[PDB]
């Protein structure tokens, strides 16, 4: 069953209790001596234990300013069996999302209003990314080589049946040539073995690169990663500001994949409370990041920039390409929320927020203050 | 590295540089045998010994002031080529042995006094240092992509700074006319190096791409991005409150590091060399705390040179001098600023004594 956890249970809980004195992550914030003694004996059907769940958080103290999650789920059951650890973490990480709250999924592009015309003079590209887990298999931190291979087989079979706009090709990391990895690097489609101690400490990098691969359609507007951080990572993208089109392709792609999985009696891990289940609690609900690479040289240096994004429930990341080298300010702006908002709602906020960012940019271009454009917190 | 492969087809003596009439630390240490042993090596980034000493071969230097004559291309340069750097470091940094260990101390609390040096003599005071981000090659070798990546990290980290800090970034490239003008008025604008020492090391490539300057609204904390080093942090202020200038120096610096770490990034550093920087002369603390003071009487005394060396200080407009600590490695940041505070007090004391037409010989400091 768990000979090892049985040996640990022979020690008093406080002898096995981690020293989190110099830590700063959500796990350490919630893991009291009491909670550890209560859950340490528990195990999930696949044998995943509390010690397995929090190991990364113990190894990685986290940092100042922002905390890290410090824990992972090894399977779908982990969230139920260790809900007393995950729930407060989730409540804290997702702005007060309660154990009793419900998550609503909305993958109907028609519910999105506008967003098909983000000013191409500012929006260089649009993208929507999410993650999915296949029910019946352990998550990356825990999946065996056999499970991982079974998942890849399922993913590849389904993906190979996509045609038309989604006709594509699979590229296994194991057999990848220097030439194809160079092309994938140039198209920003490649992923390598994680270097983050956060991911490494969880066990998700075992047997690399076995059963890991990259798939993408011929037009390079739809990309799928298999067995990296989660079973599947699905990305839709393209040049320009047609977020609606990107989202539609995103939704239709996910839908066709799921139908194909359904054909084989397989389905994505999902429930009314946590939405789509993924390895890290920070990616629950929709696990969706919808963003744009937008030119904002003026606003980008403005003192209220960060403040404007926070109020629009958006977040930014800087870029390191020739684009920003010229403009002197190209940013990657996406939605900050993940759980408690539907996919349509998250994408809508990017659409809405982007329009205001552009209006503020043009306002600044004409050398005028944007004071009366400052929005109220959303 | 296959260019080095070709060079290795010639015997070492045929590739060995002609360093006659060269007055730099590299030239005073590199022997034909040391070259023959190290010329086939390379750091993971591919930096070679030839790359390390190129600036020292190109720049004979000056008969008087001596230069280091070499640069590090990445963090591993100081290790893979330690047999060349160690002797140079011992030579450049007052005997600092390979066995010695550097001790960093950025706690402004350990700074005894320095809160108010006589304003009648000290026009202004400032402290500055350099920093390298682990994982990226140094300015002599960094690719355009690395430089841009470094710039991305620095800007968002500096964006997160706030309080008496919190400022605006200014990319040299896309800098607007009004902006460039405004910066010159604040005396913050820096441009492409004219120094043949930097040019020869390959540090000005792609200028001004990925280069910029960030400073606070208050104009007391400044940071140069991707110039002589990944980062050049400066703290300044008119007056003689070196203590306050150093405090702001330490905090703003602790925060930057804070933000960097919060993304799995850290400054290059190790117990032996302190902070890793491009030029060996900047190792350890790479710190320079200086003040502009009026020492007219001393300025023309025959013991002014000896007095500075005694106090371990350096000088570089009525008696207006630029005095700063001379040491960089083997002394903590707190120790370096303390010597400047102590020595300055002693300099002003001697200046006054001279004004009264008195001795001062009894004030000759004991070689610190």
């Amino acid at each position: 069953s768990n000979s090892h956890n049985a040996l640990k249970l022979r020690f008093p809980a406080e002898d096995e209790f981690p020293d989190l004195s110099a830590h700063n992550n959500h796990m350490a914030k919630v893991l009291t001596p009491e909670l550890y003694a209560e859950l340490r004996a528990k195990s999930t059907p696949s044998g995943f234990t509390l010690d397995d769940v929090i190991q990364t958080g113990v190894d990685n103290p986290g940092h100042p300013y922002i905390m890290t999650v410090g824990c992972v789920a090894g399977d779908e059951e982990s969230y139920e069996v260790f809900k007393d650890l995950f729930d407060p973490i989730i409540e804290d990480r997702h702005g007060g999302y309660k154990p009793s709250d419900e998550h609503k999924t909305d993958l109907n592009p028609d519910n999105l209003q506008g967003g098909d015309d983000l000013d191409p003079n500012y929006v260089l590209s649009s993208r929507v990314r999410t993650g999915r887990s296949i029910r019946g298999f352990c998550l990356p931190p825990h999946c065996s080589r056999g499970e991982r291979r079974a998942i890849e087989k399922l993913a590849v079979e389904a993906l190979s049946s996509l045609d038309g706009d989604l006709a594509g090709r699979y590229y296994a990391l194991k057999s990848m040539t220097e030439a194809e990895q160079q092309q994938l690097i140039d198209d920003h489609f490649l992923f390598d073995k994680p270097v983050s101690p956060l991911l490494l400490a969880s066990g998700m990098a075992r047997d690399w690169p076995d059963a890991r691969g990259i798939w993408h359609n011929d037009n390079k507007t739809f990309l799928v990663w298999v067995n990296e951080e989660d079973h599947l990572r699905v990305i839709s993208m393209q040049k320009g500001g047609n977020m609606k089109e990107v989202f539609t392709r995103f939704c239709t792609g996910l839908t066709q994949i799921e139908t194909l999985f359904k054909s084989k009696d397989y389905e994505f891990m999902w429930n009314p409370h946590l939405g789509y289940i993924l390895t890290c609690p920070s990616n629950l609900g929709t696990g969706l990041r919808a963003g744009v690479h937008i030119k904002l040289p003026n606003l980008g240096k403005h003192e209220k920039f960060s403040e404007v994004l926070k109020r629009l429930r958006l977040q930014k990341r800087g870029t390191g390409g020739v684009d920003t080298a010229a403009v002197g300010g190209v940013f990657d702006v996406s939605n900050a929320d993940r759980l408690g908002f539907s996919e349509v709602e998250l994408v809508q906020m990017v659409v809405d927020g982007v329009k205001l960012l552009i209006e503020m940019e043009q306002r600044l271009e004409q050398g005028q203050a944007i004071d009366d454009l400052m929005p109220a917190q959303k």
